[PDB]
């Protein structure tokens, strides 16, 4: 819509108050003109037709319970845009300030969120397994990172390349959670998963086997479920990324941690310069070693730690 940029106020899924960028033109819409070609949030009104209607509100105050998932999808898309621009000098997911569109209230009792190739889509959850999924900053940033992957490396969504695509979304979802400093951890989806249960999450990067996902290449899933295990075998890469950042000893191999900012620099370079659509885990190891070599030198501690971490999870 064409109108005047302004700022409204609302409450997210977890009850927290935040300011959000809106546009006024008769109604106040969830349209943020301050970031790139804009961030746009739509109401899918419990249907599956997309994108639905651009969110309109009469008074620029978003404190109704129906408003909460829209406030968090719109705010956390802006945080994710700021992480990519400020940390990696990337404007939006295509590198040319493409508009970011999200729809909330998709379907009824839908326990997932996804990037569909054109926009982000969030279900409200069934209220038992999940609460509205845009309430998790690591979920929002995981889905927007699929758009970054699609416009760069183009990893196909099956088998080892699919597991790399999912691990890259959990890696950068976690790095955005630390950037925003929103109670950060190395778990995925803990703010919106099982509201009646404390302490759990969908997946863990620090210990994937807590929920039964593999933490070594010898334990990889080789069947056909889940597109060849794309959400299961991502645990192998997630554990290597956790070891590169934090360090530790895993299956008797010791890794010196180099921290989160270098982890993000190495994997963003690997994703944007060296990975291709059909890259497998061994090629990811080579791309991450070449990226660390480019940035820090072939005899750096950073290169050593990348090698040790892939040796610890059995990826040669
Ligand atoms: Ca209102
Ligand atoms: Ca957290
Ligand atoms: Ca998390
Ligand atoms: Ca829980
Ligand atoms: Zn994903």
């Amino acid at each position: 819509i064409t109108g005047t940029s302004t700022v409204g106020v609302g409450r997210g899924v977890l009850g927290d108050q935040k300011n959000i960028n809106t546009t006024y033109s008769t109604y106040y819409y969830l349209q943020d003109n301050t970031r790139g070609d804009g961030i746009f949030t739509y109401d899918a009104k419990y249907r599956t037709t997309l994108p639905g209607s651009l969110w309109a509100d009469a008074d620029n105050q978003f404190f109704a319970s129906y408003d909460a998932p829209a406030v968090d999808a719109h705010y956390y898309a802006g945080v994710t845009y700021d992480y990519y621009k400020n940390v990696h000098n990337r404007l939006s997911y295509d590198g040319n300030n493409a508009a970011i569109r999200s729809s909330v209230h998709y379907s009824q009792g839908y326990n997932n969120a996804f990037w569909n190739g054109s926009e982000m889509v969030y279900g409200d959850g069934d209220g038992q397994t999940f609460i509205p999924l845009s309430g998790g900053i690591d979920v929002v940033a995981h889905e927007l990172t699929h758009a970054v992957t699609d416009y760069t490396a183009g990893l196909i969504y099956q088998n080892e390349s699919g597991a790399i695509n999912e691990a890259i979304s959990d890696i950068f979802g976690t790095l955005v959670e630390f950037y925003a400093n929103k109670n950060p951890d190395w778990e995925i989806g803990e703010d919106v998963y099982t509201p009646g249960i404390s302490g759990d999450s969908l997946r863990s990067m620090s210990d994937p086997a807590k929920y039964g996902d593999p933490d070594h290449y010898s334990k990889r899933y080789t069947g056909t479920q889940d597109n060849g295990g794309v959400h299961i075998n991502s645990g192998i890469i997630n554990k290597a990324a956790y070891l590169i950042s934090q360090g530790g000893t895993h299956y008797g191999v010791s890794v010196v941690g180099i921290g989160r900012d270098k982890l993000g620099k190495i994997f963003y370079r690997a994703l944007t310069q060296y990975l291709t659509p059909t890259s497998n885990f061994s090629q990811l190891r080579a791309a991450a070693v070449q990226s660390a070599t480019d940035l820090y030198g072939s005899t750096s501690q950073e290169v050593a730690s990348v090698k040790q971490a892939f040796d610890a999870v059995g990826v040669k």
